[PDB]
């Protein structure tokens, strides 16, 4: 089919239902990149806040689309990606570099157990941080976090290589296969200790459904997605060579 892109609603908790994972990937019919999904809900946010559109990319665009100031029970927002014009030549001989970002929302995970922190001034905007709803690469305060993605890419053999970073520290390790202009693969979390509290790690599960593609006429962009196993992260990435 070749789904212009995907986004999921970012879960919100609640007493009831303290644990709340991803669900419901709906697939974007749209490729207009000037159009954010969902973007008629965000009107009722408090800040509206829609990840800035990379001036650099042409065929495709990750984000978000959420509300800056969330609080209690609101919708909190969405996260997706798309791209259009897949592939038709893939550049042979050659061995290329892309680079650009990635973005995620967590699981929401209410229970005072799990050791999720409340409070992290530094760190993020939002308090009870993947509690009250999952936290969202958005959230985070640029001082202290910076997703980048940086992907190695050999068509002769048809593998992919790549670190999703948070700044200076690498959170993931990806391994794909190439398959015409798709690809498909894993994304290997690099910490796998939860930990507690201020230290406490959202990244820890690997995931089995790495799947993106190739977009430009000479595959000159790449975008995908992959859902933890355990259903508690929802990442997509967007970048280009060289």
């Amino acid at each position: 089919e070749p789904a212009l892109g995907y986004v999921v609603k970012v879960p919100v908790s609640s007493f009831e239902n303290k644990k709340v994972d991803i669900s419901d990937i709906e697939v974007i019919t749209n490729g207009n990149l000037d159009d954010v999904p969902y973007k008629a809900n965000s009107s009722k946010y408090n800040y509206p806040d829609i990840k800035t559109k990379d001036s650099s990319l042409q065929y495709v665009r990750s984000g978000y689309v959420i509300d800056g100031e969330h609080s209690g029970s609101n919708e909190k927002g969405y996260v997706y990606y798309k791209g259009n014009s897949p592939a038709k030549e893939l550049p042979v001989n050659q061995l290329l570099t892309y680079t650009g970002s990635w973005d995620f929302t967590s699981n929401a995970n209410l229970n005072n157990e799990e050791g999720r922190p409340n409070y992290l001034n530094d760190d993020y905007y939002t308090k009870f941080i993947g509690k009250r709803v999952g936290l969202v690469s958005g959230d985070a305060k640029p001082a202290k976090h910076k997703y980048t993605s940086q992907f190695e890419v050999d068509f002769a053999t048809k593998k992919m290589t790549g670190k999703l970073s948070d700044k200076e520290k690498t959170i993931y390790t990806v391994n794909a296969d190439i398959r015409g202009n798709r690809f498909t693969g894993a994304a290997t979390a690099s910490d796998k200790n939860k930990g507690k509290g201020e230290s406490y790690n959202f990244f820890s599960a690997d995931s089995q459904s790495l799947e993106g593609g190739f977009y430009g006429p000479k595959a000159e962009e790449m975008a995908g997605k992959f859902v933890a196993n355990d259903k508690s992260l929802f990442a997509v990435f967007s970048a280009k060579h060289n």
